[PDB]
């Protein structure tokens, strides 16, 4: 029940009945799809930078709280994140932070340290088993020379400038025993949060010393062979402020560590290490893309000196003494959270200070949990700020530079519904890259839904931010990749009232169509055929009443809209983007996504060919091709007909370094609009002549 | 140059001065240190490009000098557990061993510096200033600098590998082609040495013993990177003399593209599949 694998003896050993433990998820490599979105968010854990993830373990990077619709972390893009892992896209995160979150959460412990007379207790044997007047007896000794300790865990102070003091504590006066000045507080360790949430201020720890009677029975023999006492460490988190603590296992499934103080704790029998921050920071975590997973503390920070010297002075006083041992190694023997060696007797000429002495009991029961942090201000007002902070600082940001075509491979770009402020930032994403694609929405989700007059002036305005960014500088092309969505409605996958624009739906059916890892339509998905052209996460839509003349404005303008299929559900007509001119090309919308994937496909040619010493201008020319057409023949399941011709023209020759490329593509539209009339004729002239 | 303090980075320029078969990389990182900014980099690279035009590849006619390389950045070591920086010096060390280290004296086709998987980055990872701006790489680039970029989400790699030549010559801008130079002079030396301070020999035989051996030892070696031709003679100052004899060797050189340009029509379908 209690002893633990010591060595090779023959034995079987029982650890008891559990419950179900989570097992964390192992991912796989990582591909580009053909969709392939960037959504920003506010998190429990995990970077602050963009990040390319796998959606298996989007939980466990993230914590498994920021996908919770009724958690703090809910904003106007959760229903995305939500839909994005039950398709299977790879997608890029970008956990963003409000502009007042705390510092992390810290915690330094201490020893209150003193010498003084103390008593003495009588002894049954040499086992040195009684103790505090146990049996009938009072203390026997009248007077026995000794030292006192009082133990505490509170919060690192910080710098009266705003700086913690994590690695910079300093000792000071103590409060036992201040009949004698010498009574101090000295530090011993300090923990801090790896974090900055609200998981720090629920982690806690525990750490205790056992003996051969504890529930985790203790060997003397490893002592013996690597002289240091093995205190037992654990990692624990709640739910909430009224919740109870669950334990957090080490990567091999255990429920705690034994750690030893000392330069390097190294077995010959076995070839283990004790040191205390090497073993928790190896044990505890794991940073294999693959297998991930952080734990919510940071790398412990250790005071050799102060530890150093009062191991020293309290084996100077007692271990030249009855029984304890007096050898100079001994020191990191010495048992210093406890008072008894590892056989269980107790060190008599030490006393420590209870809870009511006010005192801390480090014992396997006790919990200590860190104080302060905390997530900052939550809610769609303060998304909406962060956001905004990030998008209109894209050209001279010192976070992260978002022209990065081989670091940032996104290339779509939703709106879930940003307030107009930060909905009129996202058009120069396809004025400053050439592979990006962007889907808006006339729906601010924070107020009520829009009237017909309101959806034309923002549809308008929308169309007029669009106009600043044509396609071709040189020649004034208008922009074709993306889309406008107009309509908003209800979330019907959850129980709780969760308003949504219809993006959200469109956003659904296109991760389903093209977002196979394997970066080919999938034919059963097409957007616009079967059952794939009705909403199916949206109940409930506005305006639903259109006259034919707000329709019709609606269709000129190039909004897409649903209508009613039957009593019960809507669909699409016919799913436009917002081309502005006559040009029968590009009118449908996936092509604007299949032209910015043949921009990146010239990209990868252009990075797989540059900067060769011994190549030709033949070979270039050759590969160039080659490249572009291998990647892109047979993925955009015959929406395109494209063709690629490279060539050095007379001002490459002129230059000496550069090549070009040019590709030709073409596509086709759709039919709207059917007829009818009828005749009326005999039943014989009918049936016959 | 595997990370030295400034002060010693300044006393390693002096050796493509005082010998002529010699060929150095410099780094632009102290290891000791903290990760350089931009501006440090430019800093650092400015000053080291001041200590290397004071020692021009000929002193009589003021070339400038072109054996060696600048390589800016640092990383961390991938072949350890521990934490252990390092600047990208150590792959492209690691890769000229690999390419051109054999016993036998021939460049191996197998692993060249700027073909395949050896114009990746592959013993350093976590890799710092990878935004730069286009600016930045632009001066950089200006500044005859080697730095790497984002190959893919995982990786890195070099766009273009350029020794510290500073004028438009096109012969001298790959950093290979130094050490192929460095490499001649070398064979110049072990003529000199075969032929020196005999008795019996004539004019004609020293001549023509001279170029043989430099082309006897030079052909087949340099996979093609280069062409060169020797030729000895005993011009007038020569006869003046009566105990000396002259050589010159005739080399060349190609370079490489590095920009592309993309652009696109629409067409109908039809007639872009028929006309």
């Amino acid at each position: 029940m209690s002893e633990q694998i010591t060595g090779s003896t023959p034995r079987i050993y029982y650890r008891g009945t559990k419950d179900s433990s989570v097992t964390r998820s192992t991912g796989s490599t990582t591909t580009l799809p053909l969709h392939r979105p960037l959504i920003m968010f506010f998190g429990q854990k995990g970077p602050t930078v963009p990040t390319w993830i796998d959606p298996v373990k989007f939980e466990d990077i993230y914590g498994s709280e920021t996908t919770n619709l009724s958690g703090v972390y809910c904003t106007h893009s959760t229903p995305f994140i939500k839909e994005a892992i039950a398709a299977g896209n790879q997608f890029m995160a970008l956990r963003l932070e409000p502009s007042d979150i705390p510092d992390v959460a810290t915690l330094g412990l201490s020893v209150d340290w003193v010498k003084t007379k103390i008593d003495d207790y009588e002894r049954n044997d040499d086992g040195t088993y009684k103790l505090d007047t146990n049996g009938d007896k009072i203390p026997l000794a009248t007077q026995i020379d000794g030292i006192k300790f009082r133990f505490v865990l509170e919060k690192i102070e910080t710098n009266e400038s705003g700086v913690s003091q994590y690695k910079k504590r300093t000792a000071k006066a103590g409060t036992i025993g201040t009949e004698a000045t010498p009574s101090t507080i000295t530090p011993l360790a300090d923990f801090r949060c790896r974090f900055k949430s609200s998981l720090g201020a629920n982690t806690a720890l525990r750490i205790w010393a056992p003996t051969i009677n504890s529930a985790q029975a203790a060997d003397a023999d490893l002592q013996a062979r690597i002289k240091s006492f093995l205190y037992r460490f654990q990692i624990l988190t709640r739910a909430d402020k009224a919740s109870s603590p669950t334990i957090f296992e080490t990567i091999y499934n255990e429920p705690s560590l034994s750690v030893g103080f000392g330069e390097n704790l190294v077995d010959p029998q076995t070839e283990v290490v004790y040191d205390f921050v090497e073993r928790i920071d190896s044990r505890y975590n794991d940073e294999d893309p693959s297998t991930y997973l952080m734990s919510p503390l940071d790398t412990p920070y250790l005071y050799q000196a102060n530890i150093d010297s009062v191991l020293t002075a309290i084996q100077e006083l007692e271990a030249p003494f009855d029984t304890v041992s007096a050898d100079e190694d001994d020191l990191y023997q010495i048992n210093l959270f406890g008072a008894q060696t590892v056989e269980g007797v107790p060190y008599h000429a030490v006393q420590i200070l209870g809870v009511l002495d006010g005192g801390v009991t480090l014992t396997e029961t006790a919990t200590n949990y860190l104080q302060g942090g905390g997530d900052g201000t939550l809610g769609n007002d303060s998304f909406n700020a962060a956001a905004y902070a990030v998008l209109s600082n894209l050209s001279n940001n010192a976070a992260f530079n978002i022209t990065n075509y081989a670091r940032y491979p996104f290339n779509a770009f939703w709106d879930s519904g940003f307030d107009l402020k930060t909905k009129q930032t996202i058009p120069q994403l396809i004025g400053l890259r050439a592979d990006t694609w962007i889907a808006l929405s006339t729906q601010d989700i924070s107020s009520d839904f829009n009237s017909n007059e309101e959806e034309e002036s923002i549809a308008l305005s929308l169309m007029s931010r669009v106009s600043a960014f044509p396609d071709s500088s040189d020649f004034g092309t208008p922009a074709f990749r993306g889309m406008i969505v107009g309509g908003a409605g209800y979330y019907t996958e959850t129980t709780r009232k969760l308003p949504v624009p219809l993006t959200l739906d469109r956003f659904r059916a296109y991760c389903r169509y093209a977002g196979a890892s394997d970066g080919v339509l999938k034919p059963e998905y097409a957007v616009d055929e079967g059952d794939a052209r009705k909403v199916q996460v949206v109940k409930s839509i506005n305006n639903l009443d259109k006259s034919w003349r707000v329709r019709r404005a609606q269709w000129n303008n190039n909004l897409v809209y649903v209508e009613d299929y039957d009593t019960n559900s809507q669909f699409y007509p016919g799913q436009q983007s917002f081309y502005s001119e006559q040009g029968s090309v590009l009118k449908a919308a996936i092509v604007g996504l299949c032209v910015a994937n043949l921009n990146r496909f010239a990209f990868e040619a252009w990075r797989d060919l540059t900067g060769t010493q011994k190549l030709t201008d033949d070979q270039l020319i050759e590969r160039s091709d080659d490249a572009v057409s291998t990647r892109g023949t047979g993925a955009f399941d015959d929406r395109l007909i494209f063709t690629p011709h490279s060539e050095i023209t007379q001002a490459d020759k002129e230059r000496g370094y550069s090549w070009s490329m040019r590709i030709d593509f073409g596509a086709n539209a759709f039919r709207t609009v059917m007829d009818m009339s009828s005749v009326a004729y005999t039943r014989e002239e009918l049936a016959n002549g």
